[PDB]
């Protein structure tokens, strides 16, 4: 333990510049986006991966889904798998993966059977561990707890000041706790999560 609490990060092109090596003091592990649906790569996310891979800090992938269901579904999870290919590509090695659904595209069908339609897929091509993330209201509304998946991914900001507020109303394994943070290696706000030291671990890897 410590008296700084755990801090994980996860950022995307709205985090165009950062000093990498300035998260290595506080961060212990930073979660990437890989893409937007089949629409875009992440337009940072070979900077990002190169990046973390340069100083060793430890990194994971986020999809950000918009599947319509059917066939889409699983095109989107291979988006996620060939941005982790991609990283693998550049000699970097995401230890985790995640499901971000947090907006219901799907022309029909039920929200906890597509990500698990997802998250299956991921899985069964990488062996890599697949958590999910949505925010509180968000996971509750959507029967998520359905969802079966490596990791707990909450938001829940309260006031949204940079520091821990309101937590999540459901368990979480990282809890993401603003979208307002402040870090001299990074510009731009930046989302923050906290977690206990086992999860800490579990995302590097285990």
């Amino acid at each position: 333990g410590s008296h700084m609490m755990v801090l994980v990060l996860d950022i995307s092109k709205w985090q165009p510049t950062v000093n990498y090596s300035g998260l290595k003091e506080d961060v212990g592990f930073v979660v990437i986006r890989s893409s937007n649906g089949t629409q875009k790569y992440d337009e940072r996310l070979e900077q990002h991966a190169k990046g973390l891979d340069k100083v060793g800090m430890p990194f994971g992938l986020y999809h950000y889904a918009l599947f319509e269901g059917g066939q889409d579904t699983i095109n989107e999870a291979n988006m996620l798998v060939s941005a982790y290919k991609k990283c693998r590509q550049l000699g970097a090695e995401p230890t985790f993966l995640f499901l971000d659904y947090e907006e219901v595209k799907l022309k029909s069908g039920n929200v906890v059977n597509e990500c698990q339609r997802f998250i299956d897929h991921v899985k069964g091509q990488t062996g890599v561990k697949v958590g999910l993330y949505a925010g509180d209201s968000f996971w509750k509304t959507h029967d998520l707890d359905k969802v079966k998946h490596d990791l707990r991914w909450v938001a829940r900001y309260g006031v949204d000041n940079g520091k821990p507020s309101t937590k999540p109303s459901i368990p979480y394994d990282l809890w993401q706790y603003t979208s307002k943070g402040r870090i001299k290696a990074i510009a731009s706000p930046v989302d923050m999560n906290t977690c206990s030291s086992d999860i800490l671990n579990k995302l590097k890897g285990s």
